[PDB]
């Protein structure tokens, strides 16, 4: 019936990238501080999963101070493999041709590096990131192998110290993104037992989590990567959202219920349905937190204020919006490509998601994706640690009803 249980001391972190000059009235380790760590303490193996790398200055044709902490993770990256650390890097190819400097530092340095086609395999990207270290620990969230994504970029991962078996299923994923980035790579119509798991939503890894029981797993997209056994991203996702009794707190950086871009458009309300469900049958209070800055798809206004309008006093419908953004001075707003919030999360009153992609309909259904899903009894824990973070964000001044002026929020932000 049930699968074996996990004896490793397994201990979660929440870690954290907030970008310089953001405050917050009055603490978890940093993306830096957490990657510098797993790098140093690495005496096997390190696997990165990973959309792009910008790591320096060089690579983005700036000359920006806060590009350091970027700099000293390649410089230590590169004296893992001499040293004897088998290193395995899986990158998503590039659309057109682009330099590759930090990998080929790398490959320099004896690491292993393999681009993945998921445009000729699913008309998808490699999205996903996330670190196995030494089968035992790893890191999953939203930071890219980019500087900009330590210092000029908020962002929102967790690292999970001392747990082997939950390490080595993630390793399961790795190797499926491992085995497509080799010439004349196939999705097999059936993935081997060697990808398999136990662990998905119906039976969940239990797990000694800080001490206490919980149940963990790994969800995996899209489908066509999704062993038997893999719990497919969005079906955990929807799973959280329809289980939830009393609060869905969502974090993320996107939201739109499209298959985006797709030349014929092409509507996807699979989780807008699923929001208004719960706080419709359910009397769920919805918390949905978007991001936004330049290069925000500006249709996703109408398709938030559609889920806002929602809210009504004697039904005990209650979604509410808000758009967070990154203020930007005249120097960081030279910098491409920063100065947004990269979190994607989402937090009930009894369950956690933290994931990899955005909240629209490609990336759960062509693109690389994974998800750690944990559910544990009990006041405190991983689960309320999120729940702040999202409280402090929510209630920050980075936050903003949809009727809020341009010119209020610090930031240019195509959704206001
Ligand atoms: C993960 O496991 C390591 C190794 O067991 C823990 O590190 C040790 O913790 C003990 C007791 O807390 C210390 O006395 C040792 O100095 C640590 N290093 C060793 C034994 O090599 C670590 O605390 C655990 N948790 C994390 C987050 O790393
Ligand atoms: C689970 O254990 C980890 C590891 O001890 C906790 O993370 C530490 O939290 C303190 C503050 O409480 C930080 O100053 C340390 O830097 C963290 N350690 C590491 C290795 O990052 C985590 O808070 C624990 N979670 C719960 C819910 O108890």
């Amino acid at each position: 019936q049930r699968p074996a249980p996990c004896y490793d001391p397994c201990e979660a972190v929440l870690v954290e990238s907030i970008p310089e000059g953001l405050d917050f009235p009055n603490g978890n380790p940093s993306t830096s501080q957490a990657w510098l760590g797993l790098l140093a303490g690495a005496h096997s193996s390190l696997d990165i999963a990973s959309f792009y790398w910008t790591l320096t200055n060089n690579d983005t044709h700036t000359q920006e101070p806060s590009a350091q902490q970027g700099e000293e993770v390649l410089r230590q990256l590169q004296t893992l493999a001499p040293k004897g650390v088998n290193v395995r890097i899986a990158v998503s190819k590039p659309s057109g041709p682009q330099p590759q400097a930090d990998l080929q530092a790398l490959l320099q340095s004896g690491a292993q590096v393999r681009m993945v086609d998921m445009q000729k395999l699913t008309h998808g990207v490699l999205h996903t990131k996330f670190w196995v270290v030494d089968q035992t620990h790893f890191y999953l969230g939203s930071a890219n192998m980019d500087w900009r994504s330590l210092t000029q970029v908020k962002e929102l991962g967790v690292v999970m110290y001392n747990c082997s078996c939950l390490a080595r299923d993630l390793t399961k994923i790795f190797e499926a993104y491992w085995f497509l980035g080799q010439a004349g790579s196939s999705i097999p119509s059936t993935w081997p037992r060697f990808y398999d798991t136990r662990y998905n939503q119906e039976t969940p890894m239990e797990i000694c989590l800080n001490g206490t029981p919980a149940l963990a797993y790994l969800a995996s997209a899209p489908p066509p990567l999704c062993p038997s056994g893999r719990t497919p991203d969005l079906k955990a996702l929807l799973n959280v959202v329809d289980n939830a009794r009393s609060f869905i707190y969502v974090a993320v950086m996107n939201y739109l219920p499209t298959l985006e871009f797709s030349h014929p458009h092409r509507f996807w309300p699979a989780i807008d349905d699923g929001l208004r469900r719960a706080t419709y049958e359910r009397g769920v209070k919805v918390r949905l937190l978007i991001s936004c800055w330049g290069h925000s798809e500006p249709s996703m206004r109408a398709f938030l204020l559609s889920l806002a309008a929602l809210r009504d006093n004697h039904t005990h419908s209650d979604i509410q919006v808000k758009l967070f953004v990154v203020p930007a001075d005249e120097a960081q707003a030279r910098i491409p490509y920063a100065r947004v919030n990269h979190n994607k999360y989402m937090v009930t009153e009894r369950a956690t998601y933290i994931g990899t992609s955005n909240w629209s309909g490609n990336y759960f259904t062509e693109t690389a994706g994974t998800s750690l899903l944990v559910t544990q009894n009990g006041r405190g824990g991983l689960r309320s640690q999120l729940e702040a973070i999202f409280l402090r964000d929510w209630d920050s001044p980075y936050s903003h009803d949809l009727d809020t002026s341009a010119d209020s929020v610090g930031n240019a932000c195509r959704l206001l």
